């Protein structure tokens, strides 16, 4: 799957909030463009002159993630974070010259991402009480991956000492996206576990943190909550469910060609970190059938 690469696969079935450190530093920001940031300003002015109702927004930028030696005690992951914006994103990752910027970045900084906004997305493998994952159908009238299948998530907005506040706002925000879009009560939701981080190669390699959340409602109750919002309560145009049994082989189904890249990352990481049993019990041929 060339539109998704894994940057991080978390250990021990996935990492709780309490085992993650963030470092938020201007050292982690995008580098100024070779000819200067005037190019970003130009693209932005042109866009507002077509769509004057648009507004800019801060985003978290992923610089890198470092995993501790496996089976160690103490914090298991360090996320190195800076700040970007919607505007810097439109002017870099979504620019026509994004492939050229990545190459100038290798030359100048030995980093394909150095000239890119790279805002950090979040997504969820969201399981029901009756062992299904939740999927959403994207509007055919939005710009990014129109009419494709997606999982709940978003692009959180800002505001280990501030670092802990940052990690808390990342975990908080995956639950908040589930409450806003799927219309579920917060109290039906487990604390998220981080499964890993995936990169979208169709969007110049911008990264999404992928989480696992369990809901106490059955699929039938989740559908009722979703639909009871009405067309204005969600940006998606439908909801649907696949048995966890059937997620194992989803990359061999015709559904795979319809999944947007960040949802592909969420399913691959769910399969590697939450699926894939290590024990004799869940390893046994009758519980884990071959091929
Ligand atoms: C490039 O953007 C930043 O680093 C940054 C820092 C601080 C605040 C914001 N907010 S906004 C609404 O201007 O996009 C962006």
């Amino acid at each position: 799957d060339p539109e998704v690469t894994l940057l991080l696969q978390c250990p021990g079935g996935g990492l709780p909030q309490e085992q993650i450190q963030a470092e938020l530093s201007p050292a982690h920001d995008r580098r100024p463009l070779p000819g200067g940031d005037e190019a970003i300003t130009a693209i932005w002015e042109t866009r507002l002159k077509a769509q004057p109702w648009l507004f800019d927004a801060p985003k978290f930028r992923l610089h890198s993630a470092t995993l501790a030696p496996i089976g160690s005690r103490g914090p298991q992951l360090l996320l190195r974070l800076g700040l970007t914006s919607y505007r810097d994103f439109l002017g870099t990752n979504w620019s026509s010259s994004a492939a050229w910027l990545r190459q100038q970045g290798a030359t100048d900084w030995g980093d394909t991402q150095a000239y890119l906004a790279d805002p950090l997305g979040v997504g969820a493998a969201l399981a029901t009480a009756d062992d299904f994952l939740v999927f959403l159908r994207r509007s055919r009238q939005v710009a990014e991956a129109p009419g494709l299948v997606d999982v709940p998530g978003g692009h959180p907005e800002p505001q280990d000492l501030a670092g802990q506040l940052v990690v808390h706002e990342l975990f908080s925000s995956v639950l908040q996206e589930i409450c806003d879009e799927v219309n579920l009560p917060l109290l039906t939701l487990s604390q998220p576990l981080l499964l890993g981080i995936a990169r979208n190669e169709t969007s110049a390699g911008r990264a999404s943190a992928e989480f696992y959340v369990q809901c106490s409602l059955t699929s039938e109750q989740v559908r009722k909550h979703y639909l009871s919002g009405g067309p204005e309560a969600h940006e998606s145009t439908g909801i649907f469910f696949v048995e966890t049994q059937n997620v194992r082989r989803l990359p061999e189904t015709e559904m795979w060609a319809e999944l947007c890249p960040s949802a592909k990352g969420a399913i691959i990481l769910y399969n590697r970190v939450q699926g894939s049993p290590t024990g004799a019990a869940l390893g046994s041929p009758a519980l884990l059938p071959p091929l």
